[PDB]
């Protein structure tokens, strides 16, 4: 097998396999970039804004309370493998989805995450 996924097969992942923040994400998507093929090439890439109340919990998982610099975002890790096949991310020497640091939201956060998605789902 290869190491271009979470463990062996990134496709096996579901729509709720995990979530990836918006910090240090460039790494998994090649550090040698400019803006982000995920925020341009993937105009249909699901994105969940980290509310001010949720940030409290996410901060514990991120282990870094960045006042600013960049806006964090929660995206389905499964959707990453797709965007990873972009024009640039396509087999990038600095592409390591295995270290996407993705994680599944708790039964608490998912609450607002579900009702929220419904807005962009229906």
């Amino acid at each position: 097998g290869a190491r271009e996924g979470p463990k062996w097969d990134p496709a096996r992942l579901n729509e709720s396999t995990t979530f990836v923040l918006g910090s240090r994400a460039n790494k998994a998507l090649g550090m040698g970039g400019t803006r982000g093929r995920i925020y341009i090439k993937h105009p249909h890439l699901f994105k969940y804004a980290a509310d001010p109340q949720d940030k409290h919990w996410l901060a514990e998982q991120h282990h870094m309370r960045a006042t600013g610099g960049k806006m964090a975002y929660l995206l389905i890790e499964e959707d990453i493998r797709d965007l990873a096949a972009s024009d640039d991310y396509r087999g990038c020497l600095d592409l390591k989805l295995e270290e996407l640091k993705s994680f599944v939201l708790p039964s608490w956060m998912v609450e607002k995450m579900r009702k929220y998605m419904e807005t962009l789902r229906t």
